[PDB]
C-alpha cells in the first residue's frame, strides 16, 4: 500500500492528513512534528494578551490523539533531519532520546511551514527579545506580560499591529517599530494607514516608523534598542518582521522562489512529482497578477492541505489561486482588504487607478449609522478589479469576501457597480456601499474620457 | 432637443431622470406624478411605526425642486390618462383643476410602478382596512396606530412580516394572516420560517396561516375579519398581499407578462422601441431561471432607472439581471436570501437539492459568538449554485451579496467551497462559514454517488 510521509503538522499537515485518510484510507500515513502539539491557532496570541481569551486550550482544534485515532502514525517531538528524493527516504530524529531512523516513502507532503525572520543583529540573543509564532512562544509571552510594563514591538505587519493594539489596551507602554514608513504597508494604502496610525497615537502607542534596529544592549534597567534614528528602553522586545519558508530540507531539490517558497502546479505538486507542498512552505498562486507570491495565511494552509489529499494519487481538484484576502480588528475598527493596493500595483509596474469613498453604510434616518472608508483598485482600461479595502466601526469584513469573489471571477468595476445586492435600511442604502464604491470608479474613468 | 416624458416618479423615475439629464443635458424631460412628493422610501413605514425613525422627512432622498433645479419640467399632482404609442402622445390631467392637456414625446419612460393587490371582498371598503404603500398611507397609519390596540396584518410577505414585528414590539395585539401555510413562503425555506414563526409566537403575535379573508364586517366594538377557518376582531386591518404592476395605460400596447409587468430587452426597452420601463412596472430578468419574473424590489428601480438613462438614445449598458437578493431584520435576527429556495426550485421542476448548516459564525474561544443557520440550494448534477440564505443574530446580511455575485458568475458549490475568503477570529473560523456551507453541499453530492 501507499506510504505517505508528512513533514510538519500545525494546520496544513492537519488538513492534509485528515483528507488523505478520508479519501485513501488504506494509505500508511506517518507524520513528524518537532512540537508536542498540533493545530495551535496563532491568531489567539494577541487575543489572549488583550484579555479576550478565557481558556487558551480552546485555541487548538485537533490533537495528535485525534489524528492517531483516525489511522495516522503520529510522531510528535520528532525532527526531520534529511529528505532524499532520489532514494525516497527521510531521516528523522526522536527529540526525547536523540535516536535517528531512516524511513521510505511513496509520497511526501511538505507542510513544514515558516519561521520568523531573525536578522543577524548584535544582542539578538537577549532573553528580552522574544518570538511570537507558536504555542511555546505564546506561553512565554503570557508569563512575561505581567512583569513587562514597557514593550517594543519590532515590525508593524499584521502580527505587530495586533500585538501593539493588544498591549496598549491592557495598560502597557508600547513602542511600534517598522522599517517602512507606514504601518501594515503591504495590506492597505495610505488613506487607511493614516487613520490607523492616528488611532495608535490616540491610544498612547509610540510610533517609530522608518527605523531599523541596529543593536540590542542589556542594561541595569532593561533592554536598550538602538535604531538608525533613535534609542528605546524596554522590558520586552517582540520580533515580528515576517516569515521565512522553512524549506531548507529541500533546498536545491525542488523549484523554489527566491525566498525558498516551494513552487507548485495547480495540484500542489512540487517540481518533484512525489513531493507535495501546502501552507507556509509553499508559494501561492496570486490571481490579481497571475504570479507566484509568498503571502502566508492560515487560509492557504487549510485549502492547500485539502488539495494535497485530493490530488495525492492523481490530479483531481485544481487550486483556485488566492486574492490574499485578509483583515483584522483594531480599536473597534474593522479593516479588511483583498487583492492589490494601489501602492503595490504601481510598485510592480501595473496599469492601475484607485477611488477612495467614504459613506455611511446605511441611511442616516436609522437610529444609528457608521462611516465606511472604502478603496477600489482597478485597471483603468480593461476596468478589471485588482483589489479593494474597507474600514468601519460597523463590521464590514464580509464585504472583503464579496470583493474576493469578484476578483476570482475577473469581474470589472462595471459588474460591481450594478450587480444585484439586497436593500434593507437595517443593512444598507438602496445601492449597497460596494455598488456605490464601484460607481465612483466608473465616474473616475468617465471623467478621464 | 429630444423630448422625454416620464410617467411616474418615486424611485425608478427619479433615477432615470437624473441619469437622462446627466447624459443628455439638452433633452427636454417632462415628468408626471400623481402624488405631491417623490423618492419616499416605503421601507421607512415599518421602521417609523416601530419607533425607529425620528424625523420622517429623512425618508425622502430627493424632491420635485431638486429635479426642477436639475432641468426637469416637473408636473406633480398630474395623472396620466392615456398613452398613444402610434402617435407618440400622452394625455394628462392636472389634479388640482381637472385641466387636461395632450403632449408629444420622442421617448417615454414608463416608471409607473405598482399598486397593492386589493381583492373583490365584501366590506373591503371599510375605513378600518388600510393600504401600506406610499407616503399618504404612511401618515394615515401613523395617526391610527395611536388608538388601535388590535391590529390584523393581512399578508405575511415582507411588508406584513415587518409590520407585524413593528406593531408587536410597540405594545399592540397583532394577528398575522397569510393564505399560505408559512410566513414569507416566497423568500425562505421551512427550516428558516419555522424559526421566524416561533419568534412571532414567543412575542405574542397570533398566527393565522393558511387562511383567506371572506368578508370584513363592521361590528359594535371593532371590525370582524371572517376567514374560511376562523373570525378575528380588530381595530385596524392592513392589506399587504402583494403588488400589481400599475401598467393599464399600456395594456394591449406592449408585450406584458400575465400580471401586466412590462417585458423589456436587455436595455430596458419595451416591445415599443420608444417606450422604456424601469421599476415595479417592469419584469426582471431572473438569472437563476433565465426567465422574466415579477419580484418588485427597490434595488430593481434604482438600477433599471439608471439603465434607461444610459440606453435612451442607443444601447449602451446591458442589464445584468438579478438574483432578487432580499432580507430583513426581525426581533434581533438578520435574515437574508438570494436566488431560489428549494421549494421554489422544485415547484418549477428544476433539478435541485439543498443543504442546511448551522454553525457559530466565529470560534467559541472568542468572548462571544452566534449560531448562523445557512441554506444552500444547488443543481446536484452541474453543481451550479441556485440560491442560498443565512439567518443569525450576528449581522450576516453582506453574505447574501457574496452569494449573489457567485450566482451572477454561474459559480458552483465547488467554487464556493474553496474560493479565498479572509480568516480572522474576530470575523470567522479559518474557513469562512460560506466556504463551510458549500463544503457540506460537496459532502451531500459525494454521498449520493456511492
Ligand atoms: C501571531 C500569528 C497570528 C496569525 N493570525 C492569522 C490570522 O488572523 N488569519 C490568517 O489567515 N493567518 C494568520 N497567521 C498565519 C498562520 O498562522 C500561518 O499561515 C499558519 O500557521 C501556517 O500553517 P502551516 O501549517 O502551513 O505552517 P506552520 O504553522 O508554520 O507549522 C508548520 C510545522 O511544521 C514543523 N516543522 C518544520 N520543520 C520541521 C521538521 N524538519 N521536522 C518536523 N517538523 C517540522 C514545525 O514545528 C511547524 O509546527 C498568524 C500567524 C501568527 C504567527
Ligand atoms: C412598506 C414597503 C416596504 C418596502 N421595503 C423594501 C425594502 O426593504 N427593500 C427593497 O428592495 N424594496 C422594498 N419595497 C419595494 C420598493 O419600495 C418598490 O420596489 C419601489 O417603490 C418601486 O419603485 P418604483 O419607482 O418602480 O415604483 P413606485 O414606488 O410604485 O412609484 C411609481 C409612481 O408612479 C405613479 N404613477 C402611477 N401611475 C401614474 C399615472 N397615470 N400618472 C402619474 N403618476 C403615476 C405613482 O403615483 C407612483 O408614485 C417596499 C415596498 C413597500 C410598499
Ligand atoms: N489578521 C491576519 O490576517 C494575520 C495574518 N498574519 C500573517 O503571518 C505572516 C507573518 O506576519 P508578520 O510577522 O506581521 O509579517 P508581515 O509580512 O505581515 O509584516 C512584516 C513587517 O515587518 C517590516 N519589516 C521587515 N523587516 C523589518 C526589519 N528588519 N525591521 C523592522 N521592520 C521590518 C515590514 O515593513 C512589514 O511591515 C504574514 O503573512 C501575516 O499576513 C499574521 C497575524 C495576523
Ligand atoms: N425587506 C424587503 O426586501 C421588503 C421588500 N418588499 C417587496 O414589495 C413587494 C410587495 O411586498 P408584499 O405586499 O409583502 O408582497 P409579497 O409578495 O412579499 O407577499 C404577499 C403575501 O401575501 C400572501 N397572499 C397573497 N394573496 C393573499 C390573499 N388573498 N389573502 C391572504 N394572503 C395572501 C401571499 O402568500 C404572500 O405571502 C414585494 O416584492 C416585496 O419583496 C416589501 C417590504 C420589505
Amino acid at each position: 500500500s501507499m506510504k505517505v510521509t508528512v513533514v510538519g503538522c500545525t494546520h496544513a499537515g492537519t488538513f492534509a492528513i485528515k483528507q488523505i485518510l478520508a479519501e485513501h484510507p488504506d494509505a500508511e500515513v506517518t507524520v513528524y512534528e518537532r512540537n508536542d502539539v498540533i493545530s495551535f491557532l496563532s491568531c489567539g496570541i494577541a487575543l489572549y494578551l488583550g484579555g479576550k481569551v478565557a481558556d487558551p486550550q480552546g485555541l487548538f482544534y485537533s490533537s495528535p490523539e485525534e489524528l492517531q485515532k483516525l489511522g495516522a502514525n503520529v510522531q510528535m517531538n520528532h525532527n526531520v533531519l534529511a529528505i532524499d528524493p532520489d532514494q525516497k527516504t527521510v531521516t528523522v530524529e526522536d527529540l526525547t532520546n536523540h535516536a535517528q531512523t531512516t524511513e521510505s516513502y511513496d509520497k511526501l507532503v511538505m507542510t513544514s511551514g515558516s519561521w520568523p525572520i531573525v536578522p543577524k543583529i548584535p544582542g539578538i540573543d537577549s532573553d528580552r527579545v522574544k518570538l511570537c509564532k507558536n504555542w511555546a512562544h505564546a506561553q512565554a509571552l503570557i508569563e512575561d506580560a505581567k512583569e513587562a510594563k514597557r514593550i517594543t514591538v519590532i515590525g508593524a505587519g499584521y502580527i505587530g499591529a495586533e500585538l501593539a493594539e493588544a498591549y496598549s489596551t491592557t495598560g502597557h507602554d508600547v513602542t511600534l517599530i517598522d522599517a517602512m514608513a507606514r504601518v501594515m504597508p503591504k495590506y492597505f494604502d495610505a488613506d487607511f494607514t493614516d487613520v490607523i496610525e492616528q488611532d495608535y497615537r490616540d491610544h498612547g502607542v509610540q510610533l517609530a516608523l522608518g527605523e531599523t534596529v541596529e543593536s540590542f544592549t542589556d542594561s541595569a534597567t532593561g533592554l536598550t534598542i538602538k535604531t538608525d534614528k533613535n534609542s528605546y528602553e524596554t522590558d520586552l522586545a517582540i520580533l515580528c518582521i515576517g516569515f521565512r519558508p522553512n524549506t531548507d530540507l529541500l533546498k536545491g531539490k525542488v523549484d523554489m522562489a527566491p525566498n525558498g517558497a516551494i513552487i507548485t502546479d495547480d495540484y500542489m505538486r512540487s517540481s518533484n512529482p512525489d513531493i507535495f507542498a501546502a501552507g507556509d512552505s509553499a508559494a501561492v498562486h496570486y490571481n490579481p497578477t497571475h504570479q507566484n507570491a509568498y503571502i502566508p495565511l492560515a487560509t492557504n494552509a487549510v485549502r492547500q492541505g485539502i488539495l494535497v489529499g485530493k490530488n495525492l494519487v492523481k490530479p483531481t481538484v485544481k487550486y483556485m489561486g488566492t486574492q490574499s484576502s485578509s483583515g483584522l480588528a483594531l480599536y473597534d475598527r474593522t479593516i479588511v482588504s483583498t487583492g492589490l493596493t494601489l501602492a503595490a500595483a504601481k510598485q510592480q509596474g501595473l496599469n492601475a487607478e484607485q477611488v477612495i469613498v467614504e459613506d455611511n453604510y446605511r441611511p442616516e434616518f436609522m437610529p444609528s449609522t457608521e462611516p465606511v472608508l472604502m478603496s477600489l483598485v482597478f485597471d483603468p482600461d480593461t476596468h478589471r478589479i485588482l483589489g479593494g479595502a474597507l474600514m468601519s466601526k460597523y463590521d464590514v469584513s464580509q464585504s472583503a469576501n464579496t470583493l474576493s469573489v469578484c476578483i476570482q471571477n475577473e469581474n470589472t468595476i462595471d459588474d460591481l457597480a450594478m450587480v444585484d445586492m439586497l436593500f434593507q435600511p437595517n443593512f444598507d442604502r438602496p445601492f449597497n456601499y460596494l455598488n456605490i464604491l464601484a460607481q465612483a470608479a466608473q465616474a473616475k474613468v468617465a471623467q478621464s474620457v
